[PDB]
Formats: structure tokens, C-alpha cells, sequence
């Protein structure tokens, strides 16, 4: 659909069988998910924001549904304050900004 | 314009009458940006992002300009990676999110 930005545009997401909550997050290259459990092998990383830098652990090829629509990516796990989808998904969904 | 996703939504503005390029940030509350200078009054602000806190001088009612676009609002300065524009901002310009 269309969002407006007056509230924050979150989306119902479906990830490795469960059901979550995410912010359409245009200032975020990557995807962000606390407290999910993944399954498969995963990569720690680290990657910086406001604030600092968190340790993540990240996961390859990762099927997910963004408000109905299918992609594949990869997704990160840790301890972000909100979950975010970042541009890596958005992209593969048809999302733009527009005004 | 029509923004897409496949690299980053930076645009250019202009603000304290300096010019900066700044994230499109639809993740982002606020309007953050490292090392403008500012006139007037400011108080002392604490905001969460990813990896922790940081502190911030938060300006009231500061005119910008968002790639050619006039708004007036709240702009935060601290030492972010990177200059975001949020949807304090992004509202006043009309910028929707399409998919
Ligand atoms: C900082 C920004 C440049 C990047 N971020 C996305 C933002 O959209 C973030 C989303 C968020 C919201 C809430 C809590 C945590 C996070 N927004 C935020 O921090 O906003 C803050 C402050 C602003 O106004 C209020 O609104 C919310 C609060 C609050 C005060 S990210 O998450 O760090 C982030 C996300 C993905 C990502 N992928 C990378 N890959 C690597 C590169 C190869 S790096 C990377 C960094």
C-alpha cells in the first residue's frame, strides 16, 4: 500500500514460522530482528548505529513476508530496540519513497 | 521525486544556512546531524538508537531545506554516522513510503 510518515510505518512480518512486528526503516541497509530463533548456521558480525556498535549474529537466505509480499535475504539477530526492515528486503519488495 | 532503494535516499539540504547531504530516514522519530552549527537556546537530549544511547543538543523551530523543500522543526545535533532526516521533517514535505 501507500504509508504515510505520520506515525511510525509498521508492518506485520512473517520470519521463520513466527509472526512479528517491523518498521519499514529506509535508513537501514540491513534487516534487524531481536528475539527470533532462527534456524541454521549464522555468522557473528558487528554493526554500528546511534549509540554504537551491537553484536549480531547474521543468517543467510532467510525467507520472509513483508506485509504479503515474499522475499528472501539475509536477516540479522540481536538486540535492536525495534525491528527493522532495511533496504536489502524493501528493495525486493518494490518499495519506494515518494514526494 | 521517486526514490528507490537500491542504494542508499541521501539528499542534499540546506539548514543553519550550511549545506549537508542527509539520509532519508523513515526509521528515524527525528532529525539528527553531526557537526552543524546552530544559533539560539538548545537543551540537552538522550536518544536510543542501535549499539546504545547518545547525547544530543536538541534546537526547536529550525528552518530547512529537504532537497528543495521547506519545513520548519525540531533538528537534533550529535555525533551520528550519518545525517538523518526523520519523520518530524519528512511529513512536512509530503514523503510517503509506496509498495
Ligand atoms: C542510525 C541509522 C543510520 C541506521 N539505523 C536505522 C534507523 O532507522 C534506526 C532504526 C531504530 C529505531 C529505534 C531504535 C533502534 C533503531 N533509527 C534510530 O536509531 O532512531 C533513533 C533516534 C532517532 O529519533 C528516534 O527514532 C528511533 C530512535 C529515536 C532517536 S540502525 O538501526 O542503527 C541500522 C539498521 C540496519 C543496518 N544495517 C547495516 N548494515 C551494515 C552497513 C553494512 S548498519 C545498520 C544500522
Amino acid at each position: 500500500p501507500q504509508i504515510t510518515l505520520w506515525q511510525r510505518p509498521i508492518v506485520t512480518i512473517k520470519v521463520g514460522g513466527q509472526l512479528r512486528e517491523a518498521l519499514i526503516d529506509t535508513g537501514a541497509d540491513d534487516t534487524i530482528f531481536e528475539e527470533i530463533n532462527l534456524p541454521g548456521r549464522w555468522k557473528p558480525k558487528l554493526i554500528g548505529g546511534i549509540g554504537g556498535f551491537m553484536k549480531v549474529r547474521q543468517y543467510d537466505q532467510i525467507p520472509i513476508e513483508i506485509c504479503g509480499h515474499q522475499a528472501i535475504g539475509t536477516v540479522l539477530v540481536g538486540p535492536t530496540p525495534i525491528n527493522v526492515i532495511g533496504r536489502n528486503m524493501l528493495t525486493q519488495i518494490g518499495c519506494t519513497l515518494n514526494f
